[PDB]
């Protein structure tokens, strides 16, 4: 269903890195943050909801979700309650960077676009679709 | 044509905001930046090539593009080269955020949203009906 997607966050060099899935189409979005935090959860949300219809948030943890701060986003946006491929990715291009972060949206852009349609492609086709 | 965007900095508050438009659509997203930077200007278009087909950039300031930064960004992504209604949502919703980055990834949503389809239908329907 085209509403549905998953928030986690990982670990890697120290550094904690959200990640969000489209759950029907395998789309990532993903933010490397300073610390694990309701506020940064919140704040994301808010980004991810102005550009997706959102309409609900699954995820592992669901400590994660406790804020104030993420209510809040939730309730103001209208929202209800790949890991490891993307760190595969991350270790392929990660020479190429100085940043993790950087890293982290070229792990992405390489996800969204690879061939089986690719995941970019099924999201706003399932999107579309769905208007 | 679906693969052009507009890339832009405002400033609010002492910051700086930089706002791409996704010209047939009208789409927008947006962030709060430190500083208006070569290296901030690279890591957003990184992480907006992620997740559309963005084939061609413009701006109102061609200098902003100049950076070694910049040029490295879109070699890698394959890309070659609102503020008014922005800030004016921006202003009715300001009093409900505590920071200036709430208040425009609110204005960002409801932008996105409001009705004449809304600019995030636009866009994906315009990019779907592309694939
Ligand atoms: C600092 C801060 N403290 C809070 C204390 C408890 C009440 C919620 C918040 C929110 C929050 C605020 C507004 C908001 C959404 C989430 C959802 C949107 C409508 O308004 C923020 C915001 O900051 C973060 C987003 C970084 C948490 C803010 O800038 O005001
Ligand atoms: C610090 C930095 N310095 C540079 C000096 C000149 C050469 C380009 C860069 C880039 C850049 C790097 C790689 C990259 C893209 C842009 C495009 C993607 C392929 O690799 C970065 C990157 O950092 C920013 C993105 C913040 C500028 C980085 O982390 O390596
Ligand atoms: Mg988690
Ligand atoms: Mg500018």
């Amino acid at each position: 269903s085209p509403g549905i997607w998953q928030l986690d966050c990982t670990h890697l060099e120290g550094k904690v890195i959200l990640v969000a899935v489209h759950v029907a189409s395998g789309y990532i979005e993903a933010e490397v943050i300073p610390a694990e935090t309701g506020q940064e959860t919140a704040y994301f949300l808010l980004k991810l909801a102005g550009r997706w219809p959102v309409k609900t948030v699954h995820t592992d943890n669901g400590s994660n979700f406790t804020s104030t701060t993420v209510k809040a986003a939730c309730w103001w946006a209208g929202i209800k309650q790949m890991n490891k491929e993307l760190k595969k990715i991350i270790g392929q291009v990660r020479d190429q960077a100085e940043h993790l972060k950087t890293a982290v949206q070229m792990a992405v852009f390489i996800h969204n676009k690879k061939r089986k349609y690719s995941a970019g492609e099924r999201i706003v086709d399932i999107i579309a679709t769905d208007i």
